[PDB]
């Protein structure tokens, strides 16, 4: 548990506030774990401190840096600077294994159970559920996992764009093989979801332990009344409200006094 | 083999074509099985004569009727009919195992294979992927089961108003257990994830074996021209024109001599 972690990126200030909710939610429920964060220079100094203060280890990954691992293939694809950045979270041998948490995911309760899981375990991705969504996976931080997942980044890129595209081709036997690895999807549950399937929702969104902010507008984009604890228009605001509530109560007291 | 079918369901004439569309699929791509579709009396004579043609067991299901054991279920919650209809299904012992497929779906492949797998296997729903989506699933037909069955639609309802909630609470071990009873999305590809995740569609979607017709659209409320062999407008219509090719050149000159 000592060497175990809850691992996030921030690449930019946005996320980085994104972070700063989702590690403040992680102390919140309680977790045994340390808790990460790959930040990037592009991540004001403000914000990286602010990260410091949240997180046990702030590490920064320069991609545009020569020095860097990924650099080579994000000259070859500068589109994937993103996903080469959180592919670092495999560098972290710090730690024997770690939950990777996307910056606009919202802890609603302790998922430390999440380290019974072993690599690659990850909930499926609502649209298509055959592949897992990389907001939330379970794995094991290793140079050589690394450096494989680098190697299939530079020969084949991401089908999406994204990290999601790589992983889900490198780790491809998700679908067919070990429950275990089919996180619950309460453990990264799509905002999006949280009207697609509303039913569903209704049905089980009561035990949701991560929500997932998909779409185009994050939560740091809404506008929250403090005064009815609301954000103002979606009859499910309910998790942007958790986020806000963090966000205004732990999180912006947090940075409020960096002036001084 | 001989014992084991594929079974659908047409409450309507509207839906009668898809299931002639879809018993049409299935010989397309020699089905070494048999070919079973239950039918209500709201489905009209021709229909049900084409049907007959086309399936090799048509059976009538009239749950408006007093003697259908359903009947009852169907007071209590009028609303739950078409489901209730197709839990019929589960009563059709004649067969030792079967693929229940709804009449909006279509198979491009043979999918034989499915009569491996065990009750309950079904592919993930999107929008909620840790709930099975009901269009298409393996089952054995029981009474016992039937009965089962009956008793939570009358005791609970269904979280959705249809067979995919009360499925999904009756099988409710899907999501954690058994691999083996997911199965892959190609086999129930949903017409909507098609582009709701459409890289993932780009990337897996020349697999597709079975694409399911969902939205407010049924391929029969589309206008098909039979010279450019398109329907006309979603820039993967390519389903849609399989569904119409079938319809066009298979179904529809199987009924177009009915007057005689
Ligand atoms: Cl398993």
């Amino acid at each position: 548990m000592t060497d175990q972690a809850f691992v996030t990126l921030t690449t930019n200030d946005a996320y980085a506030k994104g972070a700063l909710v989702l590690g403040s939610s992680l102390k919140q429920h309680r977790t045994s774990r340390r808790l990460a964060v790959l930040t990037t220079p592009q991540v004001s100094d403000t914000m990286r401190k602010a990260l410091e203060i949240v997180f046990d280890e702030v590490i920064t990954v320069d991609i545009l840096d020569s020095g860097d691992s990924a650099h080579l293939t994000l000259m070859k694809r500068p589109e994937l600077g993103v996903m080469l950045t959180k592919l670092h979270c495999w560098s972290l041998t710090q730690y024997s294994k770690c939950v990777f948490m996307d910056a606009d995911t919202l802890v609603l309760a302790n998922i430390d159970d999440l380290f019974e899981r072993e690599e690659l375990s990850a909930a499926p991705d609502p649209g298509w559920p055959d592949c897992f969504n990389s907001g939330v996976f379970v794995y094991q931080p290793s140079v050589e996992t690394y450096n494989q997942l680098l190697h299939v980044a530079s020969e084949q890129g991401s089908f999406d764009g994204g990290d999601q595209g790589l992983l889900n081709t490198f780790f491809n036997s998700w679908a067919t093989t070990d429950i275990r690895k089919h996180l619950p999807f309460i453990y990264n549950l799509s905002s999006i979801s949280i009207y697609s399937y509303l039913p569903a929702f209704k049905a089980f969104g009561a035990n949701a332990k991560v929500v997932h902010f998909l779409g185009q507008t994050k939560p740091w984009n809404y506008t929250y009344d403090t005064k009815t604890k609301s954000v103002r228009s979606m009859t499910h605001p309910q998790f942007l409200n958790v986020w806000w509530d963090i966000f205004t109560t732990s999180v912006v007291p947090l940075l409020q006094q960096f002036g001084l």
